[PDB]
């Protein structure tokens, strides 16, 4: 399966991505790194791997879904099967989400539903709980909406602070979203009719 990573900063999780294709036997490239913003860290990742990468300024047209229809445009292109957000800043429009439905995946610091929008690190510290995680799930028109595909848990310690929180629950995050891509460009893991993950067993052995 061909992948675009679609960022608008430090694209984090992306060298993890691209980290876990080149094993041996990976079911996923990652063809293309799109970000929104000029000269932002996650494309020197990019390019630095040898992979192409564009960059799609919202401000040069009239709305969010010619926009989106201009990164749809790229996807084109390239023969994207599989679309990974990694710090995408833009929330896109319906049509966008609809086309990409099932295969379109997004990661969160929290074990979700707990600890929606920003700061789901400060959220688990300011409310006290003792596991906290990450969660990998399709990307839905709703933020933090869509249905789950991978999670793990992570300890908070006594001492913590956001910092070494962050930092922990970024080790399962670099563990977690190149296994769920794997599931999902391997097609193990694919989005039923019935808008629900399903657990494929492949004809090819
Ligand atoms: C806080 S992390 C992220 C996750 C969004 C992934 C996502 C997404 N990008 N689009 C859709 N439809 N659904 C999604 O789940 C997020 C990103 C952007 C916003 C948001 O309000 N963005 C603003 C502007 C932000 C900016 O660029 O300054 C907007 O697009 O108008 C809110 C949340």
């Amino acid at each position: 399966a061909r992948v675009a990573v679609l960022i608008s900063g430090t694209g984090s999780n992306l060298q993890a991505l691209i980290d876990s294709t080149r094993e041996p036997n990976s079911s996923a490239q990652i063809d293309i790194v799109i970000s929104n913003k000029a000269a932002v860290a996650g494309l020197d990742k990019a390019e630095r791997a040898g992979i192409p990468t564009r960059v799609i300024n919202h401000k040069l047209y009239k709305n969010r879904v010619e926009f989106d229809s201009a990164i749809d445009l790229v996807l084109e292109e390239f023969s994207i099967d599989i679309v990974c957000l990694a710090g995408f800043m833009r929330i896109l429009s319906g049509p966008f989400v609809q086309k990409w439905n099932g295969k379109m995946l997004n990661i969160h610091p929290s074990l979700l539903p707990s600890f929606k929008g920003s700061n789901a690190h400060e959220q688990a510290l300011e409310t006290g709980v003792t596991v906290t995680g990450c969660t990998v799930h399709f990307v839905a028109e709703d933020v933090d909406a869509g249905q789950i595909i991978l999670q793990e848990a992570v300890p908070v310690k006594r001492g913590d602070t956001v910092a070494t929180l962050s930092e922990r629950v970024k080790l399962a995050e670099h563990k977690i979203f190149p296994a769920a891509l794997q599931l999902v460009a391997s097609g193990t893991v694919q989005l039923g009719e019935n808008g629900k993950i399903c657990w494929v067993k492949e004809e090819h052995h």
